[PDB]
């Protein structure tokens, strides 16, 4: 059931593109007749051999997470020829939390924003449980099963720690969303679980804003760096970041959610709380929020 046969596989859309990969919207229709079950399948583009080991290891990967918060892996495909491998995901069509707040935040309350701040929580307890960093998390990998429900997605960067260390380093990279990592990935390049929970910060900033593109991450930045403008963004940011400046309260936020960014936020990623020690607190919000 997990081998979807390639030639069964039929292209509609496209979800998402990154540098070296896109997901699609297609239909696997096996009687040919355009009635078969809508999935979302990954495959690469422009990719070497680095690209294509972390692909087989995303497939891994999701395809051992069970949790109603992380989206559920179908099955792979290969076609004939080369670079072939396919990740068949379910199709979400309500898409990603960024665009859903966007559209219809006048009618999503604080008690629903923490409703999807725990669910969120959840899928990274799940995790951190199986000792894997996710990297990526942002409102715009983050899908809307229904309306009350959202699940993690892009695993792309996703990857497990080894059995006895507690972080990882790779060579810097070409592309970041500098916004969301922690300082000690966009100064050193290092990755934790407690990185992790820096970028899950930035995640509940885009919440209680309802990403709106008037305070967004980018715009405070553009905001605060002040009146010198040529500054190399990343250079300036991990000045601000160590002077101790952060990204504002909400005007909306309740007082104990931003607490919790500042918490997730800590300069020390050891000072910073786990997903463990979060969710009772995000809980304990949102059930008082009913
Ligand atoms: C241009 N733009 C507005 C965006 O790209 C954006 C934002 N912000 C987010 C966005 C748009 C559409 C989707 C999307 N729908 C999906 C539906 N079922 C799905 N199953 C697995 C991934 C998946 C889906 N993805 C994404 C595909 C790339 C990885 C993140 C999810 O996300
Ligand atoms: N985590 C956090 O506060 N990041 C930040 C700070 C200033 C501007 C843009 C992003």
């Amino acid at each position: 059931p997990t081998i979807f046969e390639e030639r069964h596989l039929k292209y509609i859309s496209q979800l998402g593109k990154g540098n070296f990969g896109s997901v699609e919207l297609c239909r696997y229709d096996p009687l040919g007749d355009n009635t078969g079950a809508l999935v979302a399948v990954k495959q690469l583009q422009h990719s070497g051999p680095d690209q294509q080991r972390d692909f087989q290891r995303e497939i891994q990967i999701l395809k051992a997470l069970h949790s109603d918060f992380i989206v559920k892996y179908r099955g792979v495909s290969y076609g004939p020829g080369r670079q072939s491998l396919r990740l068949v995901m379910e199709y979400l069509p309500s898409g990603c939390l960024r665009d859903f707040l966007q559209r219809h935040r006048a009618r999503l309350d604080a008690s629903r924003l923490l409703l999807y701040s725990s669910q969120i929580c959840k899928g990274m307890e799940y995790l951190g449980s199986r000792r894997c960093v996710h990297r990526a998390l942002a409102a715009r990998n983050i899908l809307v099963e229904s309306e009350a429900h959202v699940k993690i997605a892009d695993f792309g960067l996703a990857k497990l720690l080894p059995l006895d260390k507690d972080y990882y380093v790779v060579r810097e990279p070409g592309q970041s969303p500098i916004f969301w990592y922690a300082p000690e990935s966009l100064s050193d390049n290092i990755f934790s679980r407690q990185s992790d929970v820096w970028s899950f910060g930035v995640v509940l900033y885009e919440l209680f804003t309802y990403c709106d593109k008037s305070c967004s991450p980018s715009a405070e930045f553009l905001r605060m760096m002040g009146s010198e403008r040529d500054v190399p963004a990343l250079s300036r940011l991990l000045e601000l970041l160590e002077e101790g400046q952060r990204l504002p309260a909400p005007p909306a936020c309740p007082a104990e959610v931003h607490e919790l960014m500042k918490l997730c936020w800590a300069p020390s990623p050891q000072d910073r709380p786990s997903f463990s020690a979060l969710g009772p607190q995000l809980d304990m919000l949102w059930s008082g929020s009913r």
